[PDB]
């Protein structure tokens, strides 16, 4: 009874940076051609997220953003033909056109739709599905997930297993995948080799349990507060180290620990000055470094490159390094086969309305991943 | 005749940086244990020794530079076992222990016992071989070739095929294996690829020659100096590009041609702006960038590090990659059965005695490899 027509909902609206999300009606748009529009059943809070609030991470404002979430398609535009009305689906932040170079290449995953190298904030036309108080709101990522309904091109949803439980499964749309496949694809961790992740919230937990996925014989946390350690060990940290507890730099502790440098590391933070430490902690002439987290907006790194020429390999990748469409729903059958769990990710639940708690709950350290209810 | 005794011979002595080499006489001691001593028979003249004369590279002076080269065994120290007097030989300015944990990696190949981390300036004992009117005078990367005679531990020399030609094959010390492992063992070209290079001396045509090999459909050379494309061109190069050529940044200009980017960019110059500007021409999601360049001392380079989260790879290497001792017999019994050719490399042939008009020509655009003959 809703296919067709404009849909008014309540969403989580970010007027402004820095300031609480508001959580209001909105009227979404129905799907154009190629577009789905999706009733939302469950979101996670990712710290990319937090970083469109600070100004971390610049998105056009005002925005709906949230983009780690699970849902049912209310109705799809015409032409659409990988998902119905009733399937449970996956948005995905990273499309997958299938046509670009990067879809076309065997490594890649960066679809050249993506909206995060140019930022628009809008679907693939160029156009918004969102009016608040009249007024248009910019998406994110293609994605908007913090609203009841949102609208997404095609390309950018999966369908998945219709026995999910999608409250768990959202977290497979980004903090899982990305750090799952940093260590397993991106990275290509072997077994017996010593790992250091830097940054033990969700994501960084799931390198460690890529990592440990991988055979790692030694897989060290590094975080500034100490009451992450206790999650890394139980997803497979052998030993986790607090920068704020030794006098000499961490990549110095790290090079000794490790009888002279880390088989691979992951930045798993934000920080430039982390991502050079984590790139100088990996051993000079074969260690991998990965970059995962998000760098403050425009920021440059300073570094010396013979770092690099000494032999090793420094790379970065967006959700793992995996093909978003083709690997989600693998994801999902994978994780029904008990093939990995997500539950040590989820530390708290609460419902859409109490989103704000949920970004305090974040912000104060307390939190892994909540998952938001609607 | 010699062998147990002290020899006197000609030397291309440095004093201090920024003045030419003072040929003349100094004192070469008899190999110790473990220890080599060769007659030079020929030496390239590498960008790299330069840069001891610059100041870009940083290692104690007075010094006797080269380090590609090869020559034939004199003596022996006690406990020799790979090399006897009469072999031809070349030295390994990166040595092969076979006994640390980079010897014992199969990808890695900075042998832990190299003198470029912390330059000494010395043999492994620390000590040194060599003085000059009563002056002990620092060895180079423990290669030392710019003397009719120099003594190296054996973890420094290679046995190579007693036919030899070695006015051609001093080049497998170290520019032709740098240039041509980059392309085939560092970044690992594949077929069908694009691939830039940046720098059109000795180094970045031996990547030229390890792209064509490894079967890329385009290479673009890119040098300021014009005069370095014919050669290019010859050695596998389907266009070149001189920066100074265009208002837009060569970045820009090689992301146009590639159509998005390249699968391949190498830095075989020695600039921190050519380093990221390498890397940022690479595609962004899949593209791999490889320093060989050596940055001048101390220098940092900045760079955003969202060219890395995208997707690219960057990395360096020294050598090309290879393991040392293992490596150069075998590249040189590749040469013998006409796998790769060198004398595109070799622009000028010279008596030991003009090693200075030698530089000149390196330093005044003319020259790719210029091979001094004891
Ligand atoms: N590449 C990609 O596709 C994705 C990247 N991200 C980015 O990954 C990063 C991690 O995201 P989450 O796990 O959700 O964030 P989080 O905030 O839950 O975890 C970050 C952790 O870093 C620790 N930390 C902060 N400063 C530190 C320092 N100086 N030294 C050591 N540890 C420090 C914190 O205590 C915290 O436990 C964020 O920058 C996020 O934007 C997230 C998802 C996908
Ligand atoms: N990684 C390793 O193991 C090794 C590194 N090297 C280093 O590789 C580099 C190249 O060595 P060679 O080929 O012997 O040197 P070269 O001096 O013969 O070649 C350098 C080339 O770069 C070009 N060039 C200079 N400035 C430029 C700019 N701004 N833009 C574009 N082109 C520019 C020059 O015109 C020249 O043709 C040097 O830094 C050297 O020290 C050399 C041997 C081994
Ligand atoms: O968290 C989801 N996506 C992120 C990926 C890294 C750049 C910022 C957006
Ligand atoms: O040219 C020979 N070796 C080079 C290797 C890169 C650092 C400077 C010395
Ligand atoms: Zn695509
Ligand atoms: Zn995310
Ligand atoms: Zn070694
Ligand atoms: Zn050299």
């Amino acid at each position: 009874s809703t296919a067709g027509k404009v849909i008014k909902c309540k969403a989580a609206v970010l007027w402004e940076e820095k300031k609480p999300f508001s959580i209001e009606e909105v009227e979404v748009a129905p799907p154009k051609a190629h577009e789905v529009r999706i009733k939302m059943v469950a979101t996670g809070i990712c710290r990319s997220d937090d970083h469109v609030v600070s100004g971390t991470l610049v998105t056009p404002l005002p925005v709906i953003a949230g983009h780690e979430a699970a849902g049912i398609v209310e109705s799809i535009g015409e032409g659409v033909t990988t998902v119905r009305p009733g399937d449970k689906v996956i948005p995905l932040a990273t499309p997958q056109c299938g046509k670009c170079r990067v879809c076309k290449h065997p490594e890649g995953n960066f679809c050249l739709k993506n909206d995060l190298s140019m930022p628009r904030g809008t679907m693939q036309d160029g156009t918004s599905r969102f009016t608040c108080r009249g007024k248009p709101i910019h998406h994110f990522l293609g994605t908007s997930t913090f609203s009841q309904y949102t609208v997404v091109d095609e390309i950018s949803v999966a369908k998945i297993d219709a026995a999910s439980p999608l409250e768990k499964v959202c977290l497979i749309g980004c903090g899982f995948s990305t750090g799952y496949g940093s260590a397993v694809k991106v990275a290509k961790v072997t077994q017996g080799s010593t790992c250091a992740v830097f940054g033990l919230g969700g994501v960084g937990l799931s390198v460690i349990m890529g990592c440990k996925a991988a055979g790692a014989a030694r897989i060290i946390g590094v975080d500034i507060n100490k009451d992450k350690f206790a999650k890394a060990k139980e997803v497979g940290a052998t030993e986790c180290v607090n920068p704020q507890d030794y006098k000499k730099p961490i990549q110095e502790v790290l090079t000794e620990m490790s009888n002279g440098g880390v088989d691979f590391s992951f930045e798993v933070i934000g920080r430039l000055d982390t991502m050079v430490t984590a790139l100088s902690c990996c051993q000079e002439a074969y260690g991998v470094s990965v970059i995962v987290g998000v760098p403050p907006d425009s920021q440059n790194l300073s570094m010396n490159p013979m770092l690099l020429l000494s032999g090793r390999t420094w790379k970065g990748a967006i959700f793992g390094g995996f093909k978003s469409k083709d690997s989600v729903p693998k994801l999902v059958a994978d994780f029904m086969a008990k093939k990995f769990a997500l539950d040590p990710l989820i530390t708290h639940v609460l419902p859409f309305e109490k989103i704000n708690e949920g970004f305090d709950l974040l912000r104060s350290g307390e939190s892994i991943r909540t998952i938001l209810t609607f």
